[PDB]
């Protein structure tokens, strides 16, 4: 089918309220496809003689990392002038209350494997981000498979964009590329966000989020949006000591 779903005020309104916001389906079927045929491309399982097979990306050719690449758009510059987009910019700009001339993005993709143990430990995006500059901005995190709480679907905690940017650590301080995690987000007070095929989450820069290891025999795959303004000199930063500079 090629019917995609609209976003209405209380879309919007819940977005501001909780720090994130479901879209069932941003993404039309035919957009799937096509998507899918795009990572079946970008994320290539390559065998091996007689040992275990690996992603022929970055960071798979210590612990196993996320098969991720950043700026997929680099790769295959079809993806940025697709109507989904568009779609997704018009979405940005709504919720962030910006022109969308104003919004500066880029692209992420992400892929769990089959059986893949590891969970993306808590986290907000902003630990990731420079304290002397302030953006207002948010993610916009597209399936184009089933994520289920199983298969690695994210989990939020409602209302903590508008508490403070948690604690964070390296998960290894010696292996600093394996990302950033923090303890102080109660698991009783998250919620899950599972969706079907072309279905979004959206979370602003400062909601703490997770996501469960993928126990399912079959990969998911997320293409994540971030939508950002231009930065805002801070006068007092905060120190983020866990920053790799
Ligand atoms: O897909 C995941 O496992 C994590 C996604 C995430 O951290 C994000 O989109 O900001
Ligand atoms: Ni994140």
């Amino acid at each position: 089918m090629e019917v995609v779903g609209t976003i209405d005020h209380r879309d919007r309104e819940e977005f501001r309220s909780r720090g994130f916001a479901i879209l069932p389906q941003v993404a039309s079927e035919s957009e799937v496809a096509w998507l899918r045929q795009a990572y079946d491309r970008l994320f290539v399982r390559r065998a091996t003689p007689g040992a275990e097979d690996f992603y022929d990306i970055a960071g798979q050719r210590g612990p196993p990392l996320l098969p991720q690449i950043i700026k997929p758009e680099k790769y295959v510059p079809e993806l940025l002038d697709s109507p989904h987009f568009a779609r997704c910019r018009s979405i940005a700009s709504a919720f962030l209350d910006m022109a969308e001339e104003e919004l500066e993005f880029y692209g992420h993709a992400i892929l769990k494997p089959p059986r893949y143990g590891a969970p993306t430990p808590w986290h907000q995006d902003e630990a990731y981000m420079d304290p002397r500059w302030r953006r207002r901005g948010l993610s916009i995190w597209t399936t184009l498979d089933e994520a289920t709480v199983e298969s690695g679907c994210l989990h939020y905690l409602p209302g903590g964009h508008r508490g403070p940017v948690l604690p964070h650590h390296h998960i290894d301080n010696d292996d600093r590329i394996r990302g950033l995690m923090t303890d102080d987000v109660d698991p009783t007070s998250a919620v899950a966000c599972p969706l079907a095929p072309g279905g979004a989450v959206v979370h602003d820069f400062r909601t703490p989020h997770y996501a469960g290891p993928n126990l399912t025999d079959q990969p998911r795959r997320a293409y994540v949006l971030v939508f950002m303004s231009a930065p805002a000199e801070v006068a007092d930063p905060e120190p983020r000591p866990w920053m790799d500079w």
